[PDB]
């Protein structure tokens, strides 16, 4: 049975709810980005209809084969009427193609669904900024002061400077960068273009970034592994095991791998700055931690509520437990008596 915080009152919507079966009172069902724990149940033999952004409606039917019939794309920062109401999408600064969602309902409240999102104040200066919103379904995942972590340019500026340094020295090292779903494309790319090669990766993997949008993306990657000096592999592979038997298959073109495993948040934030990292070594493989993060952190978080000043929220991620719905309503009036909201 679907949960409340994946309903919208006063419409026949739902959002990211495919893994309930048929949902009493559904016309649409909005899917706010292509990431498994949000798609769970999508499949070829759905029959209702999908609301979504292009991108995410590519990989849909590509990598889902849902039917292109009941595939609805919605453009951008677009006001649109879906069965009698008044939809916008917004980006939210997560993956590839995903999106937030402003509902404005017939009775005259608004609502915005973040979906996965990290906050920027660029947002401050989106339609958001055109009027009040009453309810906010907030991604929760970071709501705690100890999340902590660097911007996204400044983990990338690591990445690219000691993948140039590591290759500069030894020209037979290889670098590979772990995946396991959609985002983060930008720490490969960004290491492949520091070093005038392409991104190699299996074919599966190929299709996936095939149906991304991305600018000039055939001239970045490549299913051609031996033409290439970036590997991708799942990050399951990502360790002195998987990584050993990997430098076996490439011929004795490389004698030294060195990896990155983008995380979320670890604890090691708690303590060093991103220029402090260091790998983990054994012989010729040296494997980085990087927290690049697709998620708010805390201040980002804080910032963009107080800066909405929304009169409900209803969290959509950690609400599993008592102590946590605790811990983040908690947050929650901190920042409202703070704000004076
Ligand atoms: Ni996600």
């Amino acid at each position: 049975t679907c949960p409340f915080y994946k309903k919208i009152p006063g419409t026949g919507f739902t959002v990211d709810a495919f893994q309930y079966g048929v949902v009493e009172g559904c016309t649409a069902y909005f899917l706010t980005h292509f990431h498994s724990d949000h798609y769970a149940g999508l499949s070829k033999h759905f029959t209702f209809p999908v609301y979504c952004s292009e991108i995410t409606g590519n990989l849909l039917k590509n990598k889902l084969h849902v039917q292109e019939q009941y595939i609805h794309p919605l453009p951008l920062d677009t006001e649109c009427i879906v069965n009698g109401v008044k939809v916008v999408l917004l980006d939210a600064n997560h993956c590839p193609g995903a999106v937030m969602i402003l509902f404005y309902l017939p009775n005259g409240t608004v609502i915005l669904h973040t979906g996965d999102f990290r906050a920027d104040p660029s947002m401050e200066r989106s339609l958001l900024a055109d009027q009040k919103v009453h309810m906010l379904y907030l991604d929760t995942t970071y709501c705690s002061p100890e999340y902590t972590f660097p911007s996204q340019q400044e983990v990338i500026r690591f990445a690219i400077n000691t993948a140039f340094e590591a290759v500069t020295l030894n020209p037979h090292a290889l670098v590979v960068c772990g995946t396991y779903s959609i985002g983060k494309e930008k720490v490969f790319l960004a290491i492949a273009d520091v070093l005038g090669s392409k991104v190699g990766m299996s074919q599966e993997k190929y299709k996936t970034l095939q149906c991304l949008n991305i600018p000039e993306i055939n001239s970045l990657i490549t299913t051609d592994m031996c033409s290439s000096l970036v590997h991708l592999l799942p990050m399951m592979q990502i360790n002195f095991k998987g990584l050993q038997s990997h430098l076996k298959k490439c011929g004795g073109k490389y004698n030294q791998i060195l990896a990155f495993r983008p995380t979320g948040w670890t604890h090691s934030n708690k303590f060093t700055r991103i220029a402090d990292v260091i790998p983990q070594t054994k012989g010729n493989i040296s494997i980085y931690g990087i927290p690049y993060s697709e998620h708010s952190s805390y201040l980002e978080m804080k910032r963009f509520v107080q800066w909405l000043k929304p009169q409900k929220i209803i969290p959509t991620v950690n609400v599993g437990t008592w102590k946590s719905r605790s811990t983040m309503e908690k947050y929650f009036r901190e920042w409202k008596l703070e704000a004076g909201y």
